[PDB]
């Protein structure tokens, strides 16, 4: 009788906005509000808790109003999913109601001291004492440091937690938390494991993981799945209740990667997605038994739908940013004006003709790894151009992707079975090609492409019954925002002949000290 | 008695121009014709020899014409000097005074396989055979070899070898010769010392070499110094000897590269020039006594002042010419645009911020010789902007330059007493800085700048009573024409950080 309709906020990094999803899976209605990034020293990043929730509050309303405008036929929202920037870290009191203060990103690296003092202190030497139990390396990146941290130095933290009044979140908990005006104080399971607190293959708090840590368990939020009912949204911020006009829940909240993941249809053992964002990064599933890296990559929670459903679970490696490189080749070498231009050029030619590109401008942080590696260019010849560099550097970027993808094979114990793209530079129609045929898989673009977004909206569609199965909802996406499938087309010979270049280039890219 | 003019023909590798010279040393008339390039197989360069001398004819013929028409006091050339292109070699019948067939220029790569057959055969594998007799190794550049190709490989060649009626010889030589009429048949001291044909330190033709290499010696011209009697213009050939109007000697021939260090008045030991052409070279004087490098570089003659006068040497190295690899940047790169910018944006940053260039595109020749090595950009970060890599090239310029005066500061014993300078390049300040702070010596600059004809000219001159002595030759240049002179600036430790972050950026060179 009545048209469908789901929400996701998507609070990233520097934003937040609220996309109102068809039940045909389309976004229909957005609005974004941008948020301060507060750098108080150089290395340290915060974000203002309250300044935040507003934003997904202002962008919920604006994008509600614009709806009942241009569509009759909508009436309410079914279901608010919430997808967000993973670790960073909020504390708030249970009776203010408001947080203590700005919240560190993960990004932010004020923790540097406690994570070698950890390191030192409990893992006897080793950054990886507790990956077994975590699927994480020691480090900067992860909640409980943060949290140790102001626990450390903040005073009204501190008190808090003294006086037993502290929550300690993760953004979907603080969200969750304040839209909710108090009464939901829960975490995913995909972002709970990136707090350094859970075990990963149980799912639970790890007891000896807090107290280790002196984190108290009583300031942690109740873990839950994906999918399921985490409480109503009944706040008044900026009219978002009224707006709702009517008892929304929020049944849906995931990890902004893994929320591509699960947007991106990545519902099989061997399925990976590869999203260009803020950071970097190459999720893939690797099915219901959590496989541990041996070089370096994170061991994840892909996803979970329902409290009893099965959990996949996902390797990911921090690729580094190929817009980067594209960005570089244009604004610092002004090799190519700026727009189409990049692949024009780089389509303008056969091939390489000799040259290699390793765009290591920080060193390599593949399963490669090495900070002492430079970017740097090999085997230039009089007949080079700007051309042959701006396609080594597709091909570089595409044979990168190719290493982790390596590794992940390596350590799951499977082969990719194909890899989604999520359209950024994506747009780059040569890129695709050079890496299908290298991977040796079916890239995959989606027509549809606010796929993060997706991600927490069919995380709850689901539970809300908008769609009914992990079937029912790949259908649609089929029906109703065909993907565009790019085929490897290269040949075995040559394949093997790029990746050896890519591998003797590799043993030239060492010059930092 | 009034104004007194010198000719100079300088027949370059595309193009042959006449420049006539007043006795201040300055062109007062120039025309310049060019001629086509051959190329029957890739790798190969010829040269029509008829159409090089109807050029070199055309130009002094125009030349004189232009001058004779704008000025009424000018009546007579005193004598004409010759500067060519190097290793070129021709072949013609002494009968028919004509050729038998087009010349291999110096970097054509014909000779390749007897180029090894040699090797192998004579030095038993060791290249560097020669070393102490020619002063040069087995290359493919060098006259012999041409010589061997086309007696091999040019049925109408052999014939006239059958005959006694073969005659070979370099430009100069064959320059001379259809200019006389076919009456003078020589070379000079500067281009028969790169046929690999005759002995250095005695300017004689190596019996031993010529049997060796299986060319018979009656084909080789009468080798001579760069500044006598060599013959008189009797051609009348298009331009006639009457645009000269009184017959006129030619008394001046001397190769192109060594030209260029007379030009810029080379007469001392350490004085040197590194000039830019169709090719890059360096030179300097080493001193009346002949040297030799185990480097590789190449030991030559560098100028000799008449039948009994004095022959200084030299060290002479190839280096990646500079104007390629800028323009490579500008068109290939993009990386600029106005021939201009090149500068405006090396200054635009205060250092190239840790990045090496190494702008070994053939390869790594000079000193170390790697031809694995290529186009290499070391240690860039998200901060590197075309502005580095533009400056990283000007030094790597300077840093190959540097490299090949370490090789004959050593060999020769003895300091850079001076770098004189020209070519395109030559108008971009911070080169020269970077030159002379890395060097440590006054490379200086000529406001004239048609040096190499320069040297030609100043060879006939002297001979002919225009110019007396080497000494007054320069006493003349300093009054009339500024150098503009740069020196060095900086600390023996800022230069020691550019040859320390270049040596190990050239172990990252090697590719395929």
């Amino acid at each position: 009788f009545t048209m469908k309709y789901v929400g996701s906020i998507d609070q990233g990094t520097t934003s937040t906005r609220f996309i109102i999803f068809d039940e045909r899976q389309r976004p229909v209605s957005v609005h974004q509000v941008p948020h301060t990034q507060h750098t108080p020293h150089p290395g340290w990043l915060e974000h203002d808790p309250m300044e935040i929730f507003r934003s997904a509050c202002k962008c919920m309303s604006v994008a509600i109003a614009k709806l009942r405008q241009k569509d009759a036929s909508f009436r309410k929202i079914e279901a608010i999913g919430i997808t967000n920037q993973r670790e960073t870290t909020v504390a708030w009191d249970r009776v203010t109601k408001e947080p203590l203060c700005y919240a560190p990103v993960w990004n932010d690296l004020r923790t540097y001291d406690i994570t070698k003092k950890v390191t030192a202190e409990l893992g006897g030497g080793d950054s990886m004492f507790a990956s077994k139990i975590t699927g994480l390396p020691v480090s900067t990146y992860f909640a409980a440091f943060k949290m140790r941290w102001m626990l450390e130095n903040v005073p009204a933290v501190a008190d808090a937690c003294r006086r037993g009044t502290l929550c300690f979140g993760t953004i979907d908990t603080w969200l969750m938390y304040k839209l909710s005006g108090g009464k939901a104080f829960v975490t995913d399971v995909t972002n709970a494991s990136r707090t350094f607190l859970m075990d990963l293959r149980t799912r639970k708090w790890s007891p000896e993981l807090c107290e280790k840590l002196k984190i108290p368990m009583e300031t942690l939020p109740e873990i839950r799945s994906n999918s399921e009912l985490f409480g109503y949204v009944e706040t008044d911020e900026c009219g978002v209740a009224a707006a709702l006009n009517e008892r929304t829940p929020i049944m849906g909240s995931i990890g902004d990667q893994q929320s591509a993941l699960f947007g991106n249809m990545c519902f099989e053992k061997g399925e990976a997605k590869n999203t260009y964002g803020t950071g970097c990064f190459l999720l893939m599933n690797v099915g219901e038994e959590a496989r541990f890296s041996k070089h370096g990559l994170l061991s994840t929670v892909g996803f979970q739908v329902g409290r009893d459903g099965p959990c996949y679970y996902a390797l990911e490696g921090a690729i580094a940013c190929a817009g980067a490189t594209v960005e570089w080749m244009r604004r610092n070498m002004n090799l190519f004006s700026h727009i189409t231009e990049c692949e024009k050029l780089a389509r303008s030619v056969p091939g390489t003709q000799g040259i290699v590109f390793v765009p290591a401008f920080s060193g390599l942080l593949a399963p490669y790894w090495d900070p002492s590696a430079r970017g740097t260019i090999v085997g230039m010849t009089l007949k080079t151009t700007r051309a042959h560099v701006i396609r080594a550097a597709l091909q570089a970027i595409a044979l990168q992707l190719n290493d982790v993808v390596g590794s992940m094979k390596r350590d799951a114990g499977l082969n990719l079975s194909s890899l989604r793209v999520d359209g950024g530079l994506s747009k780059n129609g040569l890129l695709m090609e050079i890496q299908a045929s290298l991977l040796g898989v079916d890239i995959l673009v989606p027509s549809m492409h606010e796929t993060t977004a997706l991600g927490a909206a069919l995380c709850a569609g689901l539970a809300a019954g908008v769609w009914t199965s992990l079937e029912e909802v790949k259908a649609v996406s089929r029906r109703e925002n065909s993907w565009k499938t790019v085929s490897p087309s290269g040949s075995a010979m040559e394949r093997e002949a790029m990746i050896a270049e890519w591998r003797e280039a590799l043993k030239r890219t060492k010059w930092a000290k």
